[PDB]
């Protein structure tokens, strides 16, 4: 038996729905063990009550394992809900104009990612060196299209439409709000908060867990997360497949 942890949704879905039987073909059972929270599955995996858990990124891993001395690590990525940038006002990226608005999530890692996008796609220029973990308005050298950043709370963001010429919509909320990921003008490039898979150091060279992460990357799999999950940001060593 694999013990898997997942927050409940997307993750324990894949489990469920794919994953399960994959392995089942390799001669494991599946325990899925769901999660309502974000603190309790790191630390239930390192007192050896999960064996692999698949909720977080990899920021918030660091964050975790160095705050609570885990000795935890992260393996594969898995298809995850991405930050996009949605039509507002505006329908498409070059009718942006000089004072263009966007409006962004206002919790700072949501917003720093928000900057990161808008250095990307050439209309603000961020300064050099920073921590992109961290981007801040501070940390914008030149403001190239002199975009205003409408700062909301990120549950807000789907209605605001109406308000903006861009909205930049995090992925949980754009499907809770019934959108498209699909429907994203432009879809965050970084890979930086993709969700990983984590499991105890110790099992880091394990055969099961070989197992697994030919599971997460086989062909079967990819179909599977193409179908169910539309639009999410798939792991990079599929070659944005």
């Amino acid at each position: 038996e694999i013990v898997f942890g997942t927050t409940v949704g997307d993750f324990g879905d894949m489990v469920k729905e794919q994953i399960q039987a994959e392995l089942e073909k390799k001669g494991y059972t599946v325990k899925l063990v769901e999660f309502t929270d974000y603190v309790r599955p790191n630390l239930a995996l390192a007192e050896g009550e999960l064996d692999i858990n698949v909720f977080q990124h990899k920021p918030y891993l660091d964050d975790f394992k160095k705050e609570h001395n885990l000795d935890i690590t992260e393996v594969f990525q898995v298809p995850t809900a991405p930050l996009g940038l949605y039509p507002g006002k505006l329908k498409s990226l070059e009718e942006v104009k000089d004072g263009s608005t966007v409006s962004a999530p206002n919790d700072p890692s949501n917003f720093a990612r928000v900057l990161v996008m808008l250095d990307e796609l050439g209309w603000i220029k961020l300064k050099d060196g920073i921590n992109p973990l961290t981007a801040s308005k501070a940390d914008i050298a030149e403001n190239l299209k002199n975009i205003k950043i409408v700062e909301l709370e990120a549950a807000q963001l789907p209605r605001s439409r109406a308000d903006v010429d861009f909205a930049v919509v995090n992925g949980n909320y754009a499907i809770s709000s019934g959108m498209k990921l699909t429907e994203a003008l432009f879809q965050e490039p970084s890979f930086a908060y993709v969700a990983w898979s984590a499991v105890k150091t110790a099992d880091k060279d394990s055969q099961w867990l070989k197992d697994v992460t030919e599971a997460y990357n086989s062909d079967a799999f990819k179909a599977y997360a193409h179908k169910r999950f539309e639009g999410y940001k798939s792991p990079a060593a599929w070659n944005e497949g």
